[PDB]
């Protein structure tokens, strides 16, 4: 009471007093700003006249941080405290992960509520989360990051839902806030969590059935098959007892895969609720907000979570990425032993539920995907009948083809045939024959390029502006050069 303030008498400036570089994201522009700068209410008009149960759990809210702005860190403090209700916030733990100076959380220690704890050495975001949640004494655990600002009544609905079913990890839409001008924009609440085979965060539009549930209920939660941030809420009890974090992963990885996993195929769920908002400061090519991310990740933690719940289906994440088969990863003995404990589900489970709309290709297929050359991709042209195929340049995806075990490249039901092999022919798409001869195709050069077999032919762009793909004679030219986005050889 002595030692403490309210944050309206808190004095921000001397804070803040003592510019991408330091955290890659205008600095200058967020110390500008104050510390319970005002925000936009992106929530749904519904969201707005709503009650919410007067008997919800309250929560530890937990932010871990290594070297943040002042100036976000206190904005996401304040952000709490004056966003929800005081009952419902038992405490605000900050955990500093070890950042060079102390005191950026240390003077957050003399606001109301705020305890900070301190790490002898850096331990990431995993470990921290880890000790941030044992040191919670409330029943509900609530996780963000140090540069985020919640909105109207974004908590109450989070904590709604866990208060029904102990086993949902939920999240709020997670908005945007600029990183050089700290505009605060609303996300979409039309758009799910997902991923590709080589695992990387994907936007996805809504299920049928959930556009259904959407006209009745148009700010109703849905379930998400891969988390899209790092911010939600988690009975501490369940959190425990499925697992907490994999403490063997590392600063880099998107333990989020590992987590989503665990979750579903453990018994849990996943939830997005619409009616909570909090803003979140994206960095530049965050996969959030640029598709297919910066594109470059260092495996360990990918491994570390396909390893230990994809059972047989890594090896497509392995197809799409070679080179992650090549990167150590640590061990994965007591988290394959917590997966045995849990008796979780197989990926075959989850890829059925939770997120069948993710193409998984056949067990006997050789090469998969979308047909890369350069940046444009193998396209039908939607020519679905004894058509000229052709390109377009690939959606960041799009249209995806199998090279068969019986050696084939096919679209469904529709085989890349070589109806004239007389150099310059234009292929066609037809109905696949078994045994046809015009249909078999074979990889050359380091699956960099596809054979008519028997002969030597080539698959060809260099006609496509003259009428579509055609076949010609295997040369050097760049127009021969085809990719499938994974090759299970
Ligand atoms: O306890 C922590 C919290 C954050 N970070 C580092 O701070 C950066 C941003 O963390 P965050 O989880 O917000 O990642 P983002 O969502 O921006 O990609 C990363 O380099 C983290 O690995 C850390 O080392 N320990
Ligand atoms: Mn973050």
């Amino acid at each position: 009471d002595a030692l403490k303030v309210r944050w309206p008498d808190f004095n921000q400036e001397a804070y803040v007093g003592g510019p991408y570089a330091r955290n890659k994201f205008n600095q200058v522009e967020s110390d500008k700003l104050r510390m319970d700068r005002a925000i936009p209410d992106t929530r749904h008009d519904q969201c707005q006249r709503k009650q919410w149960r007067v008997d919800l759990p309250a929560t530890s809210v937990v932010i871990t941080f290594h070297n943040e702005a002042r100036s976000a860190l206190l904005r996401t403090v304040v952000s709490v405290l004056k966003k929800s209700p005081p009952h419902l916030i038992k405490e605000i733990i900050l955990v500093d992960d070890y950042s060079n100076d102390p005191e950026d959380g240390a003077l957050l220690g003399k606001i109301e509520k705020v305890r900070v704890l301190r790490n002898d050495r850096r331990e990431g975001l995993m470990r921290s989360r880890v000790r941030g949640a044992d040191a919670a004494q409330a029943k509900v655990l609530t996780f963000l990051d140090s540069h985020c600002e919640c909105n109207e009544h974004w908590l109450e609905p989070l904590l709604e839902r866990v208060a029904e079913d102990r086993t949902r990890v939920v999240s709020p839409i997670i908005d945007v806030i600029n990183m050089d001008n700290f505009q605060y924009v609303g996300a979409s609440a039309d758009l799910k969590g997902g991923f590709d085979w080589n695992l990387v965060f994907k936007w996805d539009y809504m299920t049928p059935e959930q556009r259904r549930s959407r006209q009745g209920n148009p700010v109703a939660p849905i379930k998400t098959p891969m988390i899209a941030g790092g911010l939600f809420v988690m009975d501490k009890f369940y959190f425990e007892e499925l697992g907490k974090y994999d403490m063997m992963m590392d600063v880099w990885g998107g333990e989020n895969l590992e987590i989503s996993f665990r979750v579903w195929q453990c018994g849990g769920s996943l939830e997005i609720i619409p009616c909570s908002r909090v803003g979140h400061v994206f960095r530049k090519q965050h996969p959030y907000t640029f598709p297919g991310g910066s594109g470059t990740v260092f495996a360990r933690n990918t491994r570390r979570a396909a390893e230990v719940w994809m059972d047989e289906y890594k090896n497509f994440y392995y197809a799409a990425v070679p080179s992650a088969r090549n990167v150590p990863y640590g061990n994965i003995q007591s988290r394959l032993e917590l997966r045995k404990k849990l008796s979780c589900k197989p990926f075959k489970w989850y890829l059925e539920n939770v997120y069948p709309e993710l193409r998984v290709p056949d067990h006997q297929d050789i090469a998969f995907g979308a047909l890369q050359q350069g940046t444009n991709c193998l396209d039908t042209l939607g020519h679905f009948a004894d058509g000229v195929v052709g390109v377009y340049e690939c959606h960041n995806g799009n249209q995806e083809w199998a090279l068969t075990k019986e050696k084939s490249v096919k679209h469904m039901d529709l085989c890349l045939t070589v109806v004239d092999r007389a150099p310059g022919s234009l292929i066609k798409l037809q109905g696949c024959r078994e045994n046809d001869s015009r249909q078999k195709w074979e990889q050359i050069e380091g699956n960099s390029k596809l054979r008519h077999v028997g002969s030597n032919l080539c698959l060809d762009s260099r006609t496509a502006k003259s009428g579509g793909l055609s076949v010609e004679v295997c040369g050097p030219a760049l127009s021969q050069q085809w990719k499938f986005t994974l090759n299970l050889q």
